[PDB]
């Protein structure tokens, strides 16, 4: 994946973040802290806040990312897509793991009712644990994929089952 | 402590710790001008060469951080293995893999003898981290199995924008 993806990734609560754009940064709603007051050396009165469920958007009044181009956000994506999440691991380790997507749904994870996208990895069978699928650490990385020219994200990885072959994206 | 650990830059490709003195490979990755490897003289270490599979036997323990894994001669079919790349860029990209027969195939004009396998990542791909490339020979095939993983055998050869590659082998 391009490493203009991964610049955009941040290490966030306890898990991850990621820029859209200078003024945008995506996460899951579980992982920011909940005493938190302060973003980036911003207060809250400065900050747009937009929550659905277990998507959170933050929208900053400067540029905190300048860096950065604004790239297309999209409400999932289409049944059958194929995404990256972009994971980071143990020692600028970078594992972008592949999904196939499916439709909408409601589940119930360690006992949590959750609510996104639903996928299948495509990295193995019986890929519970951290060689060949996800860990509760990685909550927050975004789920991203190429259509013709350009790249798109299309939400934050929010869950996995235990048995670890269906994880869970959460949508805008 | 993890199996990423194991998978080594090696020659023109990859390979794979099996243990702390066992190392395996695809044959044509290997150097043909050596006299050492990993520090050890060439004179010190057993090679078992089978096709498009190489075993080396160092005489003392080079990884002495790993335990012993099980390595088999492939896997029956129907098996969906990982094929554990790593890339220069610093990306680990496992990909499912559905194992086939054992065959010899034509494989942008060679003749590979290995076990067939089909990639399940899906029609191609725009230019996305879905498929292997000429750099990724000697990464290892695995698969879990009651508790333990399973090592059957390295990357030899794939189709250019197609679907099959080809595992190698022990005997
Ligand atoms: O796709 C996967 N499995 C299905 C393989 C298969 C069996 C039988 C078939 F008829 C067609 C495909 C997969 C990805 C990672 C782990 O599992």
């Amino acid at each position: 994946a391009p490493p203009t993806l991964w610049s955009r990734v941040t290490k966030f609560g306890s898990g991850w973040g990621f820029w859209v754009s200078p003024t945008v940064f995506i996460t899951t709603t579980h992982v920011i802290p909940t005493s938190a007051k302060e973003f980036f050396g911003e207060p809250l009165t400065s900050i747009a806040i937009h929550r659905a469920g277990e998507f959170t958007l933050f929208r900053f009044s400067k540029k905190i990312r300048p860096d950065l181009t604004g790239m297309i956000l999209e409400e999932g994506c289409p049944e059958g897509t194929v995404c990256s999440v972009l994971i980071k691991r143990d020692s600028g380790e970078l594992l972008p793991l592949a999904v196939r997507m499916g439709a909408i749904a409601s589940m119930r994870i360690q006992g949590r009712l959750v609510h996104g996208q639903s996928g299948m990895l495509l990295t193995g069978a019986n890929a519970k644990g951290m060689d060949l699928g996800t860990i509760p650490g990685d909550c927050g990385a975004p789920y991203v994929y190429k259509r013709a020219n350009d790249w798109v994200v299309c939400g934050v990885h929010a869950a996995a089952t235990k048995s670890g072959n269906t994880v869970v994206c959460a949508v805008q």
